């Protein structure tokens, strides 16, 4: 019979470097629908708003056509999710 063996080392080290900056330019265009949503309906928070008087309320922001608010009470208006009051007549 017979047999044998062998071997060989190995190594390496790459190298790369670069970098560049680009200027800014606000093209002539109006706003975009890419706005955040607050109201429960998850729709763009527009002017029509009242804000929940409750400071704890995370949303504390809704519309009028979602909670029936003819106008902005700018007073003591609590969202229909916080009030959760209990009585004879529900609503
Ligand atoms: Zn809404
Ligand atoms: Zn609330």
């Amino acid at each position: 019979g017979s047999s044998g063996s062998s071997g060989s080392p190995e190594y390496g080290m790459p190298s790369v470097t670069f970098g560049s900056v680009h200027p800014s330019d606000v093209l002539d265009m109006p706003v975009d629908p890419n706005e955040p949503t607050y109201c429960l309906c998850h729709q763009v928070s527009y002017g029509e708003m009242i804000g929940c008087d409750n400071p704890d309320c995370s949303i504390e922001w809704f519309h009028f056509a979602c909670v029936g608010l003819t106008t902005k009470p700018r007073g003591k208006w609590f969202c229909p999710r916080c009030s959760q009051e209990s009585g004879p007549s529900s609503g």
